[PDB]
């Protein structure tokens, strides 16, 4: 009568130089970090990624704790993960592990701290630079409950972590939602988790009806969904970050102002406008043959950002006229009209916007998760 469901989960890529840890690095050494979840529950599971690295990565151990802010935990809530029984792993090369199941007090919105104490590690570390969050490390075996972090050298990004899963009901389900920096948060608060999935969970959390939708965050900053940009293509990680999530029966995709703004002129632009229609067509139909139903967020302005082109302002147009009118998406979810500005309808909001004319700030970012209908997700 209970499956798992996910609430937390970040999309996992090789971890490039210049967002690698700080001294003194991974190995041997102690991280914590800070993860919100959406649901809330009693059983949980973790899980760990090591997709993007080449060589083995051991965990001494894992620690769970509710978060009191910063590096802060609460020492009465700290348990020990297990996998298979024991504290420590070994993730093989281009592999995931999940924990045992544990029970733990997990409340809507809770900050969990996850701390990690590695061993042997990979100078390719798989992990999720946009994490918005800061996290903290440690050199040596820093495990204990009582472990002083107030010193702890910072790093606002994540490593290793992938998802938390969690024992529900069948009224219980989750949002998968695909996308770019305008979705992993860039623009957000750091430590203020307040990404528009985030703001979405909350709408989904108040409202009754919708109290036990989780929401999974897959955006992944830089992304491309046909070729280049950071991270694995959206086409490439589909099947792992989306259809291999737990528990999900809605997708979201937004994403492709990265292959648009990566075009040197118009038949580039027009050829990336028609691959990005037959992607989503692609992605749709694989989401339905697993039960999913999709929505198609609207690309949203691009103009006085370092993006603009006319040319790529028109292959915008043709993708965005594609997911308004082919009906092939199952609903659409029109962040363009909500982030435009009403008195220069190709721009953004400048009020709403981060100061690059690309990338909304917190109150777009609220704005973006107040447009939508929450009636998309019916149980």
């Amino acid at each position: 009568s209970k499956s798992w469901v996910g609430t937390w989960a970040t999309a996992p890529q090789l971890v490039e130089p210049r967002n690698m840890p700080p001294a003194p690095g991974l190995t041997n050494s102690t991280l914590r970090q800070v993860v919100c979840v959406s649901i809330g529950g009693k059983q949980l599971q973790f899980r760990f990624s090591n997709r993007f690295s080449k060589s083995p990565v051991t965990m001494k151990t894992v620690h769970i704790a509710v978060s009191k802010g910063g590096s802060e935990i609460e020492p009465s809530t700290s348990k020990e993960l297990t996998f298979n029984g024991q504290p420590d792993v070994t993730m093989e090369p281009g592999k995931a592990v999940i924990s045992d199941p544990i029970s733990f007090n997990l409340k809507p919105r809770m900050l969990v701290a996850i701390t990690i104490s590695f061993g042997e590690t990979s100078p390719d570390v798989t992990g999720h630079p946009g994490s918005r969050t800061t996290s903290y490390l440690l050199a040596g075996d820093q495990s204990s409950p009582d472990a002083d972090f107030s010193q702890a050298v910072k790093t606002d990004h994540w490593y290793v972590i992938n998802g938390i899963d969690l024992m529900a009901q069948k009224r219980a389900a989750a949002i998968a939602i695909l996308g770019n920096s305008i979705t992993d948060g860039r623009g957000s608060g750091t430590n203020k988790q307040d990404r528009w999935p985030d703001e979405l969970a909350l709408r989904l959390l108040k409202n009754k009806r919708t109290r036990d939708i989780g929401v999974l965050n897959m955006g992944i900053g830089g992304n491309c969904v046909l070729h280049g940009g950071l991270g694995p293509t959206a086409l490439s990680r589909f099947n792992r970050d989306i259809l291999k999530q737990h528990g999900v029966r809605w997708l979201i995709i937004f994403e492709g102002v990265n292959d648009i703004g990566g075009t040197p002129d118009k038949e580039a632009a027009d050829k990336v406008a028609q691959g990005l229609i037959a992607a989503y067509d692609k992605m749709i139909d694989e989401a339905h043959a697993k039960g999913i139903k999709v929505y198609g967020g609207t690309i949203t302005p691009i103009k006085k950002s370092f993006y603009y082109k006319d040319y790529r302002e028109t292959a915008r147009q043709t993708v965005n006229k594609w997911i308004r009118t082919s009906g092939h998406f199952d609903a659409v979810i029109d962040f363009d009209k909500a982030m435009r500005n009403p008195k220069d309808t190709l721009t953004l909001r400048p009020e709403a916007q981060s100061g690059d004319y690309l990338h909304p700030n917190e109150l777009g970012y609220r704005i973006m998760a107040g447009a939508i209908d929450l009636s998309l997700f019916k149980e």
